[PDB]
């Protein structure tokens, strides 16, 4: 029996283990934190997150999609609350099949955790991944006291987040040619409680978005009706816009509501605890991580998280580190050996991590600033238009990231093409009775191959 160590019982390390144990692999997972399904006296407060066609068809794969689903809220839409008209709500996709569903990351895990163990994966929880040795294949795991533990390794899955100690290690033995990419917006998570939520009437099934330009709100429901509000806004100030708003700027809770009320005056409202929000909760900071390789011959592998860290404005890294866990078990199931498996994977994966960290960024000018314009609005209304004329060949980049498997490198590459296409009809002309369809239908033929 092939033997494996994977590093971290988070969304890629249990979708891993999961997959190998079943097929037969001895999987042992080591976990820094206390098993989650262990129940104490502390309230845990987990985040949701956005689950999509790639984060279902990998837990579809590793039948665990059912389990999942019950427990999620379904988002037929995004409602967009511009200032001054009724919100908006934008139906994902082109028929009622098309959803995203908000999840508990708590909940997620114990499935897959439960998942794991059920295929025959042994998790080995309060074990923290302090330093590797790579010649000497073996490890030292420790746990908070510091009291330390070392064990043999042959293959080693570094699924251990952004943060990730495999990859800290990896850095001893490869140059992974890392470049960090800051982010200049940082966050902060601020509650709706189900009371406020219902008295305002807050649409449940759906995302909600709150654009503003350089700043922005972001709500995703939870099952008993509450939201969680992220607030995305500068860290400093720029000395350009000296006066623009920022969180240095927003020194208390009561300044934050002020805020608040001038800038999104119809979701202060909600916000009962904004100013106790605002003060006890960390503020979180974003960043794009990226390494030109993934893994040391066939001794370690990095994945999820721990890979390419990605700012969260698609979400898509959850996503991401569930597609990534079911490419990297292919891969060592079927390779002549571990080596080939893990060059193979990073060769398929990376390509793919870069295109989702670009158009991560870029999602941020969509939803923030492009959502209000004119311009974009008429090249959005062309483009479901050419969707309809050529639907194998014109497929919005939104709907390819969020409801298709398609490669990411090739959606970003055919989303490029549509976005030059649309932005061309469009420009120098106000009306969609002056654009010529034909026209441009015919450089979808031209420029689109057909899927
Ligand atoms: C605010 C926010 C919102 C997001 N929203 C979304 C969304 O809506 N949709 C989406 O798809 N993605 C979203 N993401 C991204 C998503 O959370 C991550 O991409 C995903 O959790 C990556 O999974 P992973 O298994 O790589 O890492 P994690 O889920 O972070 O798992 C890492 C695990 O490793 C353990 N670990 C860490 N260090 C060590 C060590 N030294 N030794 C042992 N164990 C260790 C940790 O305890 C943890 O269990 C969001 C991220 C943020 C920050
Ligand atoms: O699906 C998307 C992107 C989108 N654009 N237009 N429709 N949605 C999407 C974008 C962001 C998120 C998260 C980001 C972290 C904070 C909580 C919300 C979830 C989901
Ligand atoms: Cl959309
Ligand atoms: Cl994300």
């Amino acid at each position: 029996a092939r033997q494996v160590t994977i590093i971290g019982a988070g969304l890629a390390g249990t979708l891993v283990a999961r997959l190998l144990a079943r097929n037969g692999w001895q999987v042992n997972l080591f976990e820094r934190r206390p098993d989650p399904r262990i129940e104490t006296g502390a309230r845990g407060r987990s985040i949701n997150l956005a689950l999509a066609e790639r984060g279902a068809h990998a837990l579809r794969l590793a039948g665990l999609e059912r389990e999942v689903l019950a427990e999620a809220v379904m988002m037929r839409g995004r409602m967009v609350h511009v200032p001054g008209t009724p919100p908006n709500l934008q139906p994902y996709g082109r028929d009622d099949s098309e959803v995203i569903w908000s999840i508990n990351r708590d909940r997620l895990n114990r499935i897959l955790l439960d998942g794991a163990e059920a295929a025959g994966a042994s998790i080995h929880f309060n074990l923290g991944l302090d330093s590797v040795d790579f010649a000497r294949q073996r490890l030292t795991l420790s746990n908070v006291s510091g009291e330390r533990l070392e064990k043999r390794f042959h293959l080693l899955i570094g699924a251990d987040g952004c943060n990730s100690a495999v990859r800290q290690a990896m850095a001893s033995v490869v140059d992974l040619g890392e470049h960090l990419e800051t982010q200049p917006h940082g966050y902060k998570e601020l509650q709706i409680t189900p009371e406020a939520s219902a008295q305002f009437n807050l649409e449940p099934n759906a995302l909600h978005i709150w654009p503003h330009g350089d700043y922005m709100c972001i709500a995703l429901p939870n099952l008993d009706r509450s939201f969680t509000v992220t607030l995305f806004l500068h860290h400093q100030s720029p000395a350009a816009q000296p006066a623009s708003p920022s969180f240095a700027q927003l020194v208390d809770g009561h300044a934050a509501r002020r805020f608040f009320q001038r800038q999104f005056p119809d979701l202060s409202p909600m916000l009962d605890s904004l100013e106790q929000d605002f003060e006890h909760h960390p503020t979180g900071k974003l960043a794009t991580l990226r390494l030109t390789t993934w893994h040391v011959g066939g001794q370690a592998v990095l994945l999820g998280d721990a890979a390419h860290p990605m700012v969260p404005f698609h979400g898509q890294g959850m996503n991401c580190a569930l597609e990534d866990a079911v490419a990297l078990a292919e891969h060592l199931q079927s390779a002549a050996d571990n080596a080939s498996a893990l060059a193979a994977f990073t060769a398929q994966r990376q390509p793919d991590a870069l295109a989702i960290q670009a158009m991560a960024l870029e999602n941020y000018v969509e939803m923030s600033s492009k959502v209000a314009s004119p311009t974009y609005l008429l090249e959005r209304e062309l483009g479901q238009i050419m969707a309809q004329r050529q639907p194998t060949r014109f497929i919005p980049r939104y709907s390819m990231v969020t409801f298709s498997r398609l490669p990411y490198a090739q959606a970003m590459a055919r989303g490029q093409i549509q976005e030059q296409l649309l932005k061309f009809a469009v420009a120098n002309h106000s009306d969609l009775t002056s654009i010529n369809l034909d026209a441009v239908e015919h450089e979808v033929t031209r420029c689109l191959p057909p899927l």
